[PDB]
C-alpha cells in the first residue's frame, strides 16, 4: 500500500514546477521554531542558531483516496516540488542536520520541517541586558515573485519555550513572525517574505 | 558463507525486494527499531556553551522479513549498501552538528531479514556539561528517534539500558564514563502532534584527575 | 501549471546546458553586477577580505524563447537545466559558497537571469580601511575559459553606494562601488578575456 | 608485455572486460576462502600531535592488495595493467578503529588492476586519530597505535595481513616537526559484545619523537 | 549548432577513463604551475598554504576535427574528457578548485586544463624572513601511471611570475623553478615522473 503511494507521488510529481492551482498564488506556510543560539558576536553583528523550519504547502494533484490505506507517508523531498525559500540575511549556507524528508498527506498537503543550523547578520546589540537583543531573520522566495509564491507565518508570537534548549547561555524573550514584502532595483516585482524577530538575551 | 555467486545472487535478490523508501511495515505494524549507542570517545567538552563533542558506535537493527532467504547451504548474511535498503531516518533532536560518517556505509543482512547496520558517528551536541570537572561528573542526555515517523509506523527499543562502556571507550580519552543509561521516551509537539519515540541515552562522566 | 510544465519540457529540449548560445558568429553578451550586501571579515595585514554580495547575471538565448501572449512571462528554472557563463574571480582565494537556490528565470523572450547570494574570500587592497577614505578592493570577474569572441562581459550599474543592499549591522560601511569593462591577458593564455572590475571602496564605522 | 603496454584500444578492452566481471559490492572470494587483503601504511607526515587530549594528525599512503581473478587476462601480447576508477571495483571496507575523523582522500580514486587478478590500491590520507602521544618529547618517543581491519566482514570473509618493520625513511617528510623512530604492522584480532564474530585487523604502531 | 556538433563528436570518441596513448608511446604530459598567491607560510611546521593555476595540456588526436569553416575550439566539462590522475607527493589538503571544471579541446586534438587550485604543502620554509628567501619544493606528477605511459614535462622552466603573482600578498616571488624530475619508490617497481617545482620566495 505505502510503495503503491509513492509510485502514485512519482508518476504525479513535477519536482521543478510550482503547483499552482487555476493560476492562484501557491500559498507556503512558514514558522521557525528556534532550538538553540549558538553563537553571537556583538562586535560584528552576527549570530549562529539551530531552528526547525516548519514548512506547509499544498499540491491537490498528489493526494488519494485514503478511506482504506495510510493517509500519510513519508517521501525523499528529492521526489517533490519544495519551495525555493532562503534567507535575505544569511552568511552562510544552510545546514540541514535532519533526514531530508517530507510527509505528504492524503490530501495533498506537503510538510516538510528540517532542522538547520545557519549564520546570520543581524543587530546583536542589547544581548547582555534585560530587554536583549532583537535579531531579525527575513525568509522568502528566493526566486518566486508573490503571484507565483505566498508566505504566510503560522504562529505570530511565541516564546518559544516548548523547543528552546534548556542548556542555552541564551534565553529566549520573545519570538514575533509577521508577513513582509521586500523589493529592490535588481528585480521590479514584489516577493514575499516572513519576517521573523528574535528577541533574545544572555542569561 | 564464501560462495561467492550465492553471495551475488543473495544481493540480487534484496535489491529486487528492497524498497528503499518504504517502511517495511506489516500490516499496519510499527517497525521495531532496535538502538544502542556504544561511546568511543569524547573529543571536546564546553561547560561554558553547554556542548559536546563525541564519537559512539550507533548500533541499529531491525527487521524486514521479505529479504529472508533459506540458508541451509547459503550464506547467512551479507554485508549491503545502504543505499540499497531501507534505513530508519534517525536523527538527534539536540544535535549541533551534521553526524559525520567515519566507516564504510555497508549494513549487514541475515537471511532471516534482520538488518545489521552500525556507523561510527561522530556529532556534536547541547547538553549539559555543568560538574564535569567534578567527583560525580556532567551528565549530557540525548534523545534520539525517526524524525518523520511516528510511533504507530516506528518504535524505537533500547536493547543496553545500563552500563559504564568500559569495552568500548578510548582509555587514552581526557575524559572517564561513570554510567550510561539508555531508556525509552516519547516526544510531542506543537507543530507535530503525534508521539515520536525515542531512545534517551544519559552519558555521565567526568574529566580524568 | 501544465502550461508551466510545457514551458519546463520545451525549454529542456531546447537547451544545451554545455553549449554557448551564440547567435550568429557573435559573442554571448552577459550582464553582471555585484550588489555587495555585507563585509564579514577583513585582514590589513594578509590584504584578505571575507564577503557576501549578490551576483546579478543575466543574458539571452533567443531559442529558448516563446509566445507567451496566453501563458506564463516567466518561470524558474534550476541551472542544471540551461548553460550557464563560468564565471570566476580572478583574485578569489576560496570557492565562491552558494547561499541561495540554485534556479534561474528564464523570461519568455529568452532572456535569463541568475542573481546567487556568494560567501567569498578575495586577495585585495585593505590598506586604509581603518581611515576616512577607506580602503579600495579590487575583485576581476569574468569567463575562465571563453574569450572574448565567445562571451563578452558588461556591468551594469557602473557607479553606487550600494545603501539599497549592504548591511546596516556590517562593522564596516560601503563608500562607493565601481564596475567597469576590462580584458586581460597572459602568457599562458593568448586571447583577450572580458572581466567585469569591481572597485569597493569601504571603510570601517566609527 | 611491454611491447603493448601502451596499445590503447588493448587497454580500453581491458577496461570493458573488468566492468563486466567485476561486482562492486561482492567481496571476490575464491574457494570457499576469505579475501586475503595486504595493508601497509607508508607514513608521509605527522602535521598535529595534543599531549592533553591524546589526539594526532596524519598523512600516509595506504597501500591495499588482494586479487580478485575473475578478472586476470592473458598479458603475452598485450597491457599488464591498467588504472581502474575504485567505483567499478570491489574495495575492502577497511576503517581505523580509533580514527576520530573521516580519512580524507588526497589523491585520485584509481587503483591498478594486474592482468593475473591483482588490484593495487593506494591513496594518500589525511586523518585524525585517539592513540597514545604520551613520551612524544622524550628520546625514547611515544607509540601511537592505529588498529585498521573490514568494518562489516568478519575473519571469515575478509583477513587482514601487513605488508612489518621499516623507519618509513623513504616516505616521511623530511621537513617534519616530528621523526619516526620505528613503524611496525602486526595481524591483530578483535571482538565486541555488539558484534560476536572475530575481526582481523592490522594494528599498526607509529613510534614518534618531536625533533 | 557546429559546437553542439563538435562538442557531441568529442563525446562520441573520447574515452575519459583509458590514457591517450598515441602510437604506443607515454602520453606527454606539460605542467606548469603560475603562483597566485602565497596565503599562510609557518616556520615552526614547514607548511605553505599557495593558490596557482595548474596549466595543463597534451594531446588526443582522436578529438580532432577539421575547423577550416567551425571554431578552433570549444570548452568541454572535464567530466567528458580523459584528465592526467596528477597528484602532489608532498600536498598535506585536498586540491581546492576554485574555477569552473571545463577544459578546452583545440581542433588538432590538443586539450588545455587550467584550474585554479588552493593547496597546503610539507616543504622547507626555512630562510622566509631573509634576503635569500626560502625554496619549498612541490613534485607533481601521475599518481598511477609510471613512465611507460605518462611523461611530464615543464613548459617555463625558469619565471618570477611577475604577471600572475598577487601585488598584495605579504610574500614576494624571487624564482620558481620547474624541472622534469623522476620518483621510484620501494612499494612501486617502477619510475613516475614529476615536474619538481622549485618556489623561492620570502616575506615583503
Ligand atoms: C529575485 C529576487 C528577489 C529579490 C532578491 C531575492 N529575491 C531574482 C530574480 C531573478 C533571478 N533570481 C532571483
Ligand atoms: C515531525 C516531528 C516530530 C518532532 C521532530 C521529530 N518528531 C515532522 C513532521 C512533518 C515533517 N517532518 C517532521
Ligand atoms: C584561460 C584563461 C584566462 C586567463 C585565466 C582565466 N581566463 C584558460 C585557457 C585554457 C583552459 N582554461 C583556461
Ligand atoms: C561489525 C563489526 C566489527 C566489530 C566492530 C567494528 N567491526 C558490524 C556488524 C554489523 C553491522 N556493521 C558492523
Ligand atoms: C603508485 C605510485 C607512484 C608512487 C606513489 C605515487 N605514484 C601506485 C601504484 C598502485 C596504485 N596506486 C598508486
Amino acid at each position: 500500500d505505502r510503495a503503491d503511494i509513492l509510485y502514485n507521488i512519482r508518476q504525479t510529481s513535477r519536482p521543478d514546477v510550482i503547483p499552482t492551482q487555476r493560476d492562484r498564488p501557491v500559498a507556503v506556510s512558514v514558522s521557525l521554531k528556534f532550538i538553540n543560539i549558538l553563537e553571537v558576536n556583538e562586535i560584528t553583528n552576527e549570530v549562529d542558531v539551530v531552528f526547525w523550519q516548519q514548512t506547509t504547502w499544498s499540491d491537490r494533484t498528489l493526494a488519494w483516496n485514503s478511506s482504506h490505506s495510510p493517509d500519510q507517508v513519508s517521501v525523499p523531498i528529492s521526489s517533490l516540488w519544495v519551495p525555493d525559500l532562503a534567507a535575505y540575511n544569511a552568511i552562510s549556507k544552510p545546514e540541514v542536520l535532519t533526514p531530508q524528508l517530507a510527509r505528504v498527506v492524503s490530501d495533498g498537503e506537503v510538510l516538510y520541517m528540517p532542522s538547520i543550523r545557519q549564520r546570520f547578520s543581524c543587530d546583536v546589540s542589547g544581548v547582555d541586558t534585560e530587554s536583549g537583543a532583537t535579531c531579525r531573520i527575513k525568509i522568502g522566495s528566493w526566486t518566486h515573485h508573490s503571484r507565483e509564491i505566498s508566505v504566510d507565518p503560522t504562529t505570530e508570537n511565541s516564546d518559544d519555550s516548548e523547543y528552546f534548549s534548556q542548556y542555552s547561555r541564551f534565553e529566549i524573550l520573545d519570538v514575533t513572525q509577521k508577513k513582509n514584502s521586500v523589493t529592490y532595483s535588481c528585480c521590479p516585482e514584489a516577493y514575499e517574505d516572513v519576517e521573523v524577530s528574535l528577541n533574545f538575551r544572555k542569561k
